């Protein structure tokens, strides 16, 4: 997260680090055994960690968990990023609590203009790079989709909207992928891709949840 603020210790409950050794990709919990992520996200072998803060130091409040299994979605194209979505099953629930709480999916896609927050610990520096110790939090609005349109040359799908500042600045980046985009309190975006980080004309491009909700509930309930 570039041009963003330090959250606060646990302020953002269903934030999930995923960890392979090292935090990776984030994630929101949606219940008490299943996190929606990144479908470029996927890795065997996933560590889920809730609860936490300082992802480098342990604080007392964080939930390690490994995956049982991650459920990329079918149609997700690697190389055209659509369907960028996943969902990770845990091999125990986690114990919920004030610092560890799980999102609503949307009932229904949210509208241009919505001020909304994306949160992650990946890149948090201008130019050049920097990883932060603390959770770190973006307030932006969904873009239009012709101001989408536009402001890229890789191809927009209608599984995706972008979120952020047209003239560059605030953005999420990398590290932050997998990781939420909550607006009124709904899980509307998972943090897909963008063209460097908060580059002028190039804002955040996101998975558009709201499409996927039948398929995660069915997908929550076969497995
Ligand atoms: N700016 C962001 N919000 C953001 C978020 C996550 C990662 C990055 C990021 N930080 O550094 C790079 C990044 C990146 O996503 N690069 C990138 C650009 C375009 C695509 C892409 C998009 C649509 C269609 C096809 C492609 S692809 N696979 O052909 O390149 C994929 C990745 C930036
Ligand atoms: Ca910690």
């Amino acid at each position: 997260i570039v041009g963003g603020y330090t959250c606060g210790a646990n302020t953002v409950p269903y934030q999930v680090s995923l960890n392979s050794g090292y935090h990776f990709c984030g994630g929101s919990l949606i219940n008490s055994q299943w996190v929606v992520s990144a479908a470029h996200c996927y890795k065997s072998g996933i560590q889920v960690r809730l609860g936490e803060d300082n992802i480098n130091v342990v604080e007392g409040n964080e939930q390690f968990i490994s995956a049982s299994k991650s459920i990329v979605h079918p149609s997700y194209n690697s190389e055209t990023y659509n369907n960028d979505i996943m969902l990770i099953k845990l091999k125990s629930a986690a114990s919920l609590n004030s610092r560890v709480a799980s999102i609503s999916l949307p009932t229904s896609c949210a509208s241009a203009g919505t001020q909304c927050l994306i949160s992650g610990w990946g890149n948090t520096k201008s130019s050049g790079t920097s990883y932060p110790d603390v959770l770190k939090c973006l307030k932006a609005p969904i873009l239009s989709d012709s101001s989408c349109k536009s402001a890229s040359s890789f191809i927009i799908t209608s599984n995706m909207f972008c979120a952020g500042y047209l003239e560059g600045g605030k953005d999420s980046c990398q590290g932050d992928s997998g990781g939420p985009v909550v607006c009124s309190g709904k899980l509307q975006g998972i943090v897909s891709w963008g063209s460097g980080c908060a580059q002028k004309n190039k804002p955040g491009f996101y998975t558009k949840v709201c499409n996927y909700v039948s398929w995660i509930k069915q997908t929550i309930a076969s497995n």
